[PDB]
RNA sequence: AGUCGUGCGUCUA
């Protein structure tokens, strides 16, 4: 019919969208320009993300200058932080598509395998005539070249002698394409990967067709539908999840539409996920599992493998199908990806035959993957790769499309899963969490940070998960009073936790503040990074009177994790106590950022805060509320919390910590041997203090 | 203001 050759069309648009335009802007950028933006236009060009947007076009021009400065900016990180592997390529004939050029050039097999160029790869060529062979050839030396290139590589077609030739796409007005003559020689280095920028843009442009166009544009999540209360208790039953979370569910299943779920850490999260999967099922219908990470989809799959219970209680595996690469996806999750999955399907007249043979094989694993993903129910994925080739290819549509961590993501990482046809759209997020990753201050300022789930929260309020378990009902005191203004209820095991030991004590309590009162924090020029070593000692000292306490009592394997705000202050802090006490702490210690360390949970955290000098007035990452909320979260029973006292206290956030702290008794005075008598200096010192 | 998620492909003479 009419609807339907419309719908098709549309279909075939958003998945066929061209890219020439996105090569145009970004091949114009100059590699060596070191400033903020892209261009020398003018600030006002660019706008804040509107909170309502009049019509499709307002929207794209709005968002297409911060995905322009978002790219301009991971380029330039690429450049100064990463060095790839510089190569040479011979240039050859160019063919002048449209607004293009097209270079075909001869580079060894071996270089290339050792860069790691694709198919979707950006490089910076240049010419240096004076180059010396022998020179040790760097990102350094491009970022100073007199002449720089930008190009995208095309194509990538081996032939016998080890020799690739790769087309590489560069702007035709570019004044670079004088030197690309005949034989000649042209240093080429990897910049970053287009393909995530790439469908980005892809989304942005054909967000036109897309069906829910106009609830995006409104960010107005559909009205409430209301439903039986018996049917809510009986889902409760069967399922066996809290009431709050099942009516929660039912009221997003009910309504078609975007759907907001607001669950904050310890309330079940991935729980509620498999009960929105399990009410789906049981009322093909395929449905689109997308994350920010790996790692969430990992633990998503690792979750459903487990089964997921229907509302008779008969519990069932539906086909889980994994997109995603070997390398990049958990080891566990290897056998649920798709590539595993068809092999496991599956089980010169001899070149010829061997060329016949390959062809055989290859549209033979082409059956067999479509195959699988016709037949399979649920597709867990990342944003990114949700609009993998293959599934653009199948063109299958999915009424249902989960998002996990809305907030963690982008808008447009939000919307490229909904390009195949989805109706239905629940994203489940917590503001309070990490905002979504942003390489440019700029673009935050511009409030490209906010992620669509923020917009649709501030348009109507979503149904947050009152009822929290993991989470102590101490430390998810101060996060309910102020981070989430009330609406958490702690679970039946307010005090019946497992790990009861380690809390009689007087010393170690499930909430302490343990703070400095002197501490000097250098500064590297090389990574603008601050280090302190009296929160390390602090942490070491710790750490070794709780490994006294309970060397062989209670065993501390993957228990105790250490987050800092900086990096540097985490290898420091890493590096140290490998040399103090050796390779246990490979297991029984866990290092890493306070936002790398999002997803993992344990029953013992560090939070080693960074910020102690006062001769300066800024706070920085420590000002943000949501920074703060995560590290507390992703505590369960023991929290250790060191940094100086004035640092903490300018912070009007931190200075009500402190406040609450001190109105609990949670505050104690530490320094260097704190628990050390012998010592004397440290007594004195807390003495004086007092 | 000092850190970070995301993507790629495996047989070719």
């Amino acid at each position: 019919a009419e609807l339907a050759k419309q719908e098709l069309e549309h279909m075939r648009k958003r998945l066929n969208v061209d890219m020439n335009p996105l090569y145009e802007i970004i091949l114009q950028w100059d590699y060596t320009r070191n400033s903020e933006y892209p261009d020398d236009e003018p600030i006002g060009n660019y706008s804040d993300v509107k909170d309502f947007f009049n019509s499709p076009a307002d929207y794209q021009k709005v968002m297409k200058p911060l995905l322009l400065l978002e790219s301009w900016q991971g380029l330039c990180s690429s450049r100064d932080r990463e060095d790839y592997k510089p190569f040479s390529i011979i240039v050859g004939n160019r063919t002048a598509v449209s607004d293009f050029y097209d270079v075909y050039a001869s580079v060894a097999k071996q270089v290339i395998q050792d860069c790691g160029i694709s198919e979707s790869d950006l490089i910076v060529m240049a010419y240096l005539p004076d180059f010396r062979p022998d020179k040790r050839l760097s990102s350094d030396d491009f970022k100073k070249a007199q002449h720089t290139c930008l190009a995208k590589v095309r194509t990538l077609k081996n032939t016998k002698g080890g020799n690739v030739d790769v087309t590489l796409r560069i702007h035709r007005n570019h004044s670079f394409s004088k030197f690309l003559t005949l034989r000649s020689e042209i240093y080429c280095v990897k910049v970053m990967q287009m393909t995530t920028i790439e469908r980005e843009y892809s989304t942005l442009e054909g967000l036109e067709y897309y069906d829910l166009v106009g609830q995006i544009l409104q960010a107005k999540p559909s009205p409430p539908v209301n439903v039986d209360a018996a049917e809510i208790e009986t889902v409760k039953k069967s399922y066996k999840l809290n009431t709050s979370q099942a009516e929660a569910i039912v009221n997003s299943v009910s309504k078609e539409g975007f759907s907001l779920i607001q669950g904050p850490p310890g309330t079940g999260k991935t729980k509620t996920i498999l009960g929105i999967i399990g009410y789906f099922l049981s009322t093909k219908q395929k449905i689109l599992i997308c994350a920010p990470s790996n790692a969430a989809v990992d633990e998503i799959c690792l979750r459903l493998k487990s089964g997921v219970y229907d509302k008779q209680g008969h519990q069932f595996k539906p086909q889980l199908v994994r997109v995603g690469r070997s390398d990049v996806v958990n080891v566990a999750i290897k056998d649920l990806t798709l590539e595993e999955l068809v092999d496991k399907r599956i089980g010169d007249e001899m070149r010829e035959k061997n060329s016949v043979n390959y062809r055989n094989r290859d549209l033979d694993r082409r059956n067999a993957q479509a195959h699988i993903l016709a037949v399979s129910d649920i597709i867990c994925s990342t944003l990114s790769g949700s609009a993998h080739d293959v599934l653009a290819t199948m063109g299958i549509k999915f009424d249902t499309v989960i998002i996990d961590e809305a907030c963690q993501c982008t808008e447009l990482s939000s919307i490229i899963p909904l390009r195949y046809g989805g109706k239905r759209c629940i994203m489940v997020g917590d503001p309070n969490q990490l905002p979504p990753t942003v390489l440019s201050g700029a673009a935050s300022n511009f409030k490209y940070n906010q992620s669509l789930f923020v917009r649709m929260e501030k348009n109507s309020s979503p149904y947050l998960l009152d009822v929290q378990y993991r989470m102590h009902p101490s430390i998810s005191k101060f996060p309910s009073s102020e981070f989430y203004q009330g609406r958490l209820k702690d679970g039946p095991g307010m005090d019946i936790l497992n790990k009861r030991p380690w809390h009689q004590l007087e010393p170690l309590a499930p909430y302490k503040f343990f703070d400095i009162i002197s501490g000097r924090q250098e500064q590297n020029a090389k990574t603008m990074s601050y280090t302190n070593m009296e929160e390390i000692r602090v942490a070491i000292e710790l750490v070794d009177y709780l490994f006294r306490k309970f060397d062989n009592k209670i065993d501390f394997t993957g228990k105790i994790g250490i987050i800092s705000p900086y990096r540097e202050q985490m290898q420091k802090m890493r590096k140290e106590f490998a040399r103090y006490f050796g390779g246990m702490i490979n297991k029984s210690i866990d290092f890493n950022t306070i936002d790398g360390f999002q997803g993992q949970e344990k029953e013992i955290i560090l939070i080693s805060c960074v910020r102690a000098d006062d001769t300066k007035s800024s706070v920085g990452f420590l000002k943000d509320f949501r920074r703060m909320n995560v590290a507390l979260t992703r505590a369960k029973t023991s929290i250790w919390v060191l940094g100086h006292q004035r640092s903490l206290a300018k912070s009007k956030l931190w200075r009500d910590l402190i406040e609450d702290a001190k109105d609990r008794s949670c505050l104690a005075y530490a320094c260097s041997g704190f628990l050390d008598p012998r010592n004397n200096r440290a007594q004195s010192i807390l003495r004086k203090f007092n």
